[PDB]
């Protein structure tokens, strides 16, 4: 239903299912869900994605760029 970013492979994840994947394993960066849809991060570029672009071009700081690249090292 709302959950299809688990039946798919990251790399083919939309930017609804990226978020899909950082709200569901850690609550403390679901408010950062509008970035990804701002900065068009579906899951080909989230693989891309590193600390330094996050809070260089999306305006993250350290801590949840560093949750984040946490997250997609999970999925490589």
């Amino acid at each position: 239903r709302a959950n299809s970013h688990l039946r798919s492979q990251p790399i083919d994840w939309t930017i609804e299912e990226v978020i899909q994947y950082i709200e569901s394993n850690d609550n403390s960066l679901a408010v950062h869900g509008d970035l990804f849809r701002k900065h068009e991060i579906d899951g080909k570029a989230l693989l891309r994605l590193n600390s330094e672009m996050m809070m260089k071009y999306m305006g993250l700081k350290l801590g949840p760029a560093l949750k984040i690249c946490n997250l997609v090292n999970k999925v490589n």
